[PDB]
């Protein structure tokens, strides 16, 4: 394992399971899941979400920025940017390719002109997008959503293509753990 994750980090640094949730910030399917999802982490504290890039080559580059618009953020403030930053994105663009009118994200909270910078410089930031679109294509994922659910005690991990409901995700946990829980 290498360093954890703060700013792409959902609920508790703690929890059991997490799912990393590969998204793409033009994808449809990641504008509705995307927060359906973070309420059921609120409501089950023991799993965690971590968001992990994956720009689909058919959103072009909107969905490549505005991945690096979000972790820029995160740069900026932290957890709180981060995920404030990928709602105003989802709110924003015009998604399916379309991106950002302008490119140009309306956070005034943050230091948009710095914003703009970081996420033309910044490689390191570029990096991080890089590697989780190469872990990805390493696992075999192609579309977005799509969740690697993580046993943290055990290491195990299950991998679920699509909008998951509830159902899908209990019996996921369950496959990877349904023995191991006391």
């Amino acid at each position: 394992k290498g360093l954890p994750a703060n700013h792409s980090l959902y609920g508790d640094a703690k929890a059991r399971w997490t799912i990393n949730e590969y998204a793409d910030l033009e994808c449809p399917f990641c504008k509705v899941y995307t927060p359906r999802l973070k309420r059921w982490v609120d409501s089950h504290p023991d799993v965690n979400l971590v968001w992990r890039h994956l720009p689909l080559q058919m959103h072009g580059e909107a969905a490549r920025h505005q991945a690096r618009l979000v972790e820029c953020a995160g740069i900026q403030g932290g957890a709180k940017a981060f995920w404030s930053a990928i709602d105003a994105i989802f709110a924003q663009s015009a998604g399916n390719g379309g991106g950002l009118p302008g490119g140009t994200l309306d956070f005034p909270e943050l230091d948009q002109a710095r914003l703009e910078k970081c996420a033309k410089d910044n490689e390191l930031i570029d990096s991080d997008i890089k590697l989780d679109i190469d872990i990805a294509r390493s696992k075999g994922i192609t579309a977005t959503p799509t969740l690697v659910i993580r046993d943290n005690q055990t290491g195990r991990s299950v991998k679920l293509e699509g909008m998951a409901d509830e159902t899908t995700l209990l019996s996921a946990i369950d496959w990877l753990a349904k023995d191991l829980l006391e």
